[PDB]
């Protein structure tokens, strides 16, 4: 038992840390979450901010930092992958470990759509296997994925079958699985969102994809208490430790929504302004105010997060049933959900959901309301602008006058319900244009990104680059565009198709 416990068990464990990333490599924590998500993913997807004026002149203003734009891809491919590599490699042809095969591969899809999302062409079906070209495109990687969840709710259904205990896994859960039923429920939810994200470029694959999610017998999230999410063997939400250090400050964007929508999870998520005269007001930090080193650190009295709902040992939120319930009201606007259920039902079925993970209470009266978000007004020093709010929807969904502001709604409440995870918030406005962000208010991108458009993507990974030229070329090949930030993605069409 302690052989094999040394041989499977401690793979789990480093994959599980190593997602929302706050694995220890020997040179300690959440220093090096900051740049794999906090200052590039999570400030983008308009959720928060940093206080710091010497970072003003980085990526708030789109002059992209190569050290922090790279950490996504060089923390997972330096730590991550070759484990959920080797994971896959030790328990594939293994008769008494189907199961853990099967997790290893929902794992392996978990970590890496999020980098193929971040970056596009990645390096996963070719991975350890010497190939001349080990890039796949994205699509490949999409592909790929939607392969190895057939595989692993497959294997897991299998053990199932044989006469394997439902709890086999107990084991290797830090992700809130603790049966195999509930291993292949994650795998058929993240094939739901991967579906739904091929959507605009793919109808054919999302509602082939979408048809297995929604059919598969074993179910998708649909109850907050299964929500994914990371936790134990002494995992500490790396969040917590940057808002420990003062630097997670609410953005602008969540500002003007919650403001406007009077949302009761605005106190859950953040704590009003310590700005005299404003002590009352819950104030975002807009992106893009360009400032530096030397300069007054003008946001610092902003809204903050809240730090009693975000502590070290709080589970790291990764896929919740409230984003399961916005995908199936995706679905079924874009009629490709094979379940009897409209998009209005899953719309609310999402948001009071997402209300009750929170403890917000009921959603009922929230989703009559007619609120809109407010206007960004800078009362900081220092040179930002105010910004008229771009959202005007409410979030009442018969308030919509067409099937477009509909899935503005879903995808705005979804956005709200992702919180604090920023990589699926800012994948999804990438893909849909929703929510409507503010803008950069300066774009010193040297014209690689446009302000309208917004940023597309993160560079490929100059470390990587300078290790292998030769895959560097392969990737930019791959991507079938400049490597800057205003390249879009495969499943970035630029609109949404129905
Ligand atoms: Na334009």
């Amino acid at each position: 038992k302690e052989y094999d416990f040394q041989k499977y068990t401690t793979n789990f464990e480093t994959i599980q840390k190593g997602i929302y990333f706050n694995y220890d490599w020997g040179e300690g924590t959440t220093w090096p979450w900051q740049t794999f998500q906090n200052l590039n993913h999570d400030m983008f997807s308009g959720y928060f901010h940093d206080f710091a004026s010497k970072f003003s002149d980085k990526n708030t203003v789109y002059a992209l930092e190569a050290g922090w734009t790279a950490s996504a891809w060089n923390y997972t491919y330096n730590y991550i992958f070759p484990v959920a590599h080797k994971s896959t490699l030790i328990t594939q042809d293994e008769a008494k470990y189907k199961h853990f095969y099967g997790a290893t591969l929902i794992l392996k899809v978990e970590a890496m759509h999020r980098i193929t999302d971040t970056y596009g062409p990645i390096v996963y079906s070719k991975f350890g296997k010497n190939e001349t070209n080990s890039v796949d495109t994205q699509e490949e990687a999409y592909k790929a994925f939607f392969d190895d969840l057939d595989k692993a709710v497959d294997a897991l259904d299998t053990y199932l079958k044989e006469g394997g205990k439902e709890d086999g896994v107990k084991s290797i859960n830090m992700c809130n699985c603790p049966t195999a039923s509930r291993w292949i429920k994650f795998a058929n939810s993240l094939r739901l969102r991967l579906a739904m994200r091929v959507s605009n470029v793919d109808k054919t694959l999302a509602t082939s994809e979408a048809q297995k999610a929604l059919e598969n017998s074993y179910g998708v999230i649909e109850s907050s208490d299964e929500n994914i999410q990371i936790s134990g063997k002494g995992y500490q939400n790396p969040l917590a430790g940057v808002a420990g250090w003062g630097e997670t400050y609410m953005g602008a964007t969540i500002a003007s929504v919650l403001n406007g929508y009077e949302d009761p999870r605005i106190s859950i998520y953040y704590n009003p302004a310590t700005l005299a005269e404003h002590t009352e007001e819950y104030l975002g930090v807009p992106q893009g105010v360009y400032a530096k080193d030397g300069d007054p650190n003008y946001y610092q009295s902003y809204s903050f997060i809240n730090t009693q709902t975000i502590t070290a040992s709080t589970p790291a939120v990764l896929l919740t049933a409230a984003e399961t319930w916005f995908l199936r009201a995706e679905a079924s606007l874009r009629g490709i959900n094979p379940k009897n259920e409209s998009a209005k039902q899953c719309y609310e079925a999402g948001v009071q959901t997402s209300f009750s993970q929170w403890g917000a209470g009921d959603a009922s009266l929230y989703l009559t309301s007619k609120g809109k978000p407010t206007d960004y007004i800078n009362y900081a020093a220092g040179p930002g602008k105010d910004m008229k709010a771009l959202i005007t929807t409410t979030p009442n969904f018969d308030d919509a006058v067409n099937q477009e502001e509909q899935l503005e709604k879903i995808i705005t409440q979804k956005w709200i319900a992702c919180w604090p995870e920023g990589m699926e918030a800012w994948a999804e406005q990438r893909r849909t244009g929703y929510p409507k962000l503010f803008k950069v208010q300066t774009n010193n991108s040297n014209g690689t990104i446009d302000t309208d458009i917004m940023i597309r993507r993160l560079p490929f990974s100059q470390d990587d680059a300078k290790k292998d030229p030769e895959q560097y070329k392969n990737l930019c090949t791959a991507l079938g565009g400049a490597d800057n930030g205003g390249t879009r993605l495969w499943w970035d069409t630029g609109k949404n198709n129905f």
